[PDB]
Formats: C-alpha cells, structure tokens, sequence
C-alpha cells in the first residue's frame, strides 16, 4: 500500500506515536517518507546482506526474522514479512521498541540525515488527525 501523506500522520496518530519518547509526530511521517516513499512494501538490501523493510525500513540485521541473514538477531520477535502489511502495526510496534533502544531516531539513517534538525511540522500540514 502506498500511503497518502495524511492517511499515514493519522494512522502514526492513532497508533500513538505522537510525541513518542519525545518525537513529534512530523518526525516519524517524515521518517516514513524519505525511508519509504510511504509504501508498505519497501524493501532495501544492505551492503552487509541484511535487509530493511517495509513503511519505517526496519533492518534484518537487528530488530526481525528473515532468515538470510547470517548471525542477525530478531529485537521484535517477528518475521520481517510482516512489517510489509498495509496495516502498520507490527511496523509501529517494532519501531517503539527501537526508539527507546539508545540513539533514539537516529536509528533511522533517513530521520538522522534529512528530518533531525528540520522544520517537521509541515509533515502533518492540514490533516485530519
Ligand atoms: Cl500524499
């Protein structure tokens, strides 16, 4: 699924990420945007063989299964398939645990380089919320 811009901010809303470990919500649509386009079913091979995926291109090296990728861990507890759904749920799940976790949003390389320290606020410019 390839979100609109205020359908994902109001489903980040709903899901309770607004002001999240003290991220606003623009952080995590912008996130969403320059990580995924906003489609449920990114995915991205690393360099190291690991695999980033879906809405918030959460990495195999870490956070989930997909078995091909060699001495990985799985944070989340859950195949990486399921962070594909056009529900984000899982996704959000995994993503709370992840900005708890030390770095905070900086675990985000698309947060880190092009949201951190920008204006996110227009992220969620005129949507119902
Ligand atoms: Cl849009």
């Amino acid at each position: 699924k390839v979100f609109g811009r205020c359908e994902l901010a109001a489903a980040m809303k709903r899901h309770g990420l607004d002001n999240y470990r003290g991220y606003s919500l623009g952080n995590w649509v912008c996130a969403a945007k320059f990580e995924s386009n906003f489609n449920t079913q990114a995915t991205n091979r690393n360099t190291d063989g690991s695999t980033d995926y879906g809405i918030l291109q959460i990495n195999s090296r870490w956070w989930c299964n997909d078995g091909r990728t060699p001495g990985s861990r799985n944070l989340c507890n859950i195949p990486c398939s399921a962070l594909l759904s056009s529900d984000i749920t899982a996704s959000v799940n995994c993503a709370k645990k992840i900005v708890s976790d030390g770095n905070g949003m900086n675990a985000w390389v698309a947060w880190r380089n092009r949201c951190k320290g920008t204006d996110v606020q227009a992220w969620i410019r005129g949507c119902r919320l």
